[PDB]
């Protein structure tokens, strides 16, 4: 069972204990650690943060004492701009240049592979995206043909049905990718105007669901159906929750909201709270287990946050194993209690460790 974990380079700037650097990550926690994100300049894979190289080595040093730990560099991201990614992949020269620039850059900085995080292709890129993945793998195979350990190629894919239908040719790309991370969270935007868990396992009360597709179970199964081999499918689990600001005395699923929740003390972004920020939130709050969805939400005052915890991630791992999937993907290591100071127990990476334990269990 693969345990793909994401590290975001921008988590370094978070205030106080919030600040997170690769060297603060547990080398034995995950089987794969992905660095996010690498940029693309002049159609060449390139660093993004001024100190990426330094952090690259900081991350890759973890491989010294643990040879099995695999490492990947993720290119794309949210601030990339699907616009650019489209052109690059669309243009035949740009695509070639970029693909050819990857293997060198990776070996040069100590990475075991590349992770495509094009977020997200459009209806017009469905094929370009296929071509890209196909040719990128070709190159990796070539580059190692002489006898090296072949570079890994993975991709983070949307779990939203609309996007999967318009942008992905699951069957085709599943052949070339070594593994796919299905981003099964962010199912409920604060725009929907009602409270809702952003990462439910199942649909739950058929009566109160907005969508019939906005849940983990559906996405996993849909993808399996579309041709993605279970052995190549990694199910994403979030270590963060989506928040909302309540508009009335109603605090249950589907209650009225006036917008996203108050920003977290360390992540500073409305509608988001890192699990460790949640641990603080829980103090004096009330947790409700959402029957049917297998996930919890907590509410206190005029704040509402849907998230995952030991119990829910355990169920989710249970689910994926029962589905015979490649493993779990975590987003992100810097959002889990990596200090181990917030959720008490002094235990580090409570959610991630919980996931790791469940995977080895039984
Ligand atoms: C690429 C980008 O927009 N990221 C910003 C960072 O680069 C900023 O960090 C600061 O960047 C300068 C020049 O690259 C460094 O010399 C400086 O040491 C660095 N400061 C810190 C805190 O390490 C960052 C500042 O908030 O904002 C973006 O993340
Ligand atoms: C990633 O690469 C892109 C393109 O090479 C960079 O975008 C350029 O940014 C400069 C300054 O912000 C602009 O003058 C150019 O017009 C941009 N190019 C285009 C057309 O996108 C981007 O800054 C890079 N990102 C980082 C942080 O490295």
């Amino acid at each position: 069972y693969k345990l793909v974990c994401y590290y975001t380079s921008w988590s370094q700037y978070r205030e106080g204990d919030g600040s997170c650097f690769p060297d603060a990550l547990d080398r034995f926690l995950c089987t794969h650690i992905i660095y996010s994100f690498a940029n693309i300049s002049n159609d060449h894979i390139d660093t993004w943060e001024w100190n990426d190289v330094t952090l690259y080595g900081m991350l890759n040093t973890l491989k010294n004492r643990n040879p099995n730990l695999k490492t990947l560099l993720s290119v794309g991201g949210w601030n990339f701009g699907s616009q650019r990614f489209s052109k690059i992949a669309s243009n035949t020269q740009s695509r070639r240049t970029f693909i050819k620039s990857v293997p060198p850059f990776l070996r040069t900085h100590g990475f075991d592979g590349l992770d495509l995080a094009w977020l997200y292709p459009g209806r017009r890129d469905k094929q370009h995206f296929t071509t890209l993945i196909k040719e990128m793998k070709a190159e990796f195979i070539k580059e190692a043909q002489p006898g090296k350990k072949q570079l890994l190629l993975s991709a983070a894919l949307s779990a939203g049905k609309v996007t999967i239908d318009s942008s992905y040719d699951i069957a085709k790309i599943s052949q070339h990718l070594d593994f796919i991370s299905i981003m099964t969270y962010d199912f409920h935007g604060a725009w929907r105007g009602t409270t809702g868990h952003h990462s439910p396992l199942f649909r739950g009360q058929e009566d109160a669901s907005p969508d019939r597709f906005s849940n983990t179970d559906y996405a996993v199964g849909y993808m399996l159906r579309l041709g993605a081999p279970a052995s190549k499918l990694v199910m994403g689990i979030p270590t963060f929750g989506r928040s909302f600001t309540l508009a009335s005395s109603e605090t249950g699923v589907g209650a009225p909201i006036s917008g996203p929740g108050i920003p977290g003390r360390f992540t500073k972004e409305a509608g988001t709270l890192a699990y460790y920020e949640i641990c603080d939130f829980l103090r004096g709050a009330t947790v409700h287990r959402i029957l049917g969805q297998q996930v919890p939400y907590a509410t206190k005052g005029n704040q509402w946050v849907g998230y995952d915890d030991q119990e829910s991630v355990k169920s989710k791992v249970q689910y994926l194993k029962d589905r015979q999937l490649a493993g779990a993907m975590v987003w992100a290591l810097d959002l889990d209690d990596f200090q181990g100071s917030f959720c008490g127990q002094d235990l580090r990476f409570p959610l991630t460790n919980a996931i790791k334990d469940a995977l080895a269990a039984t």
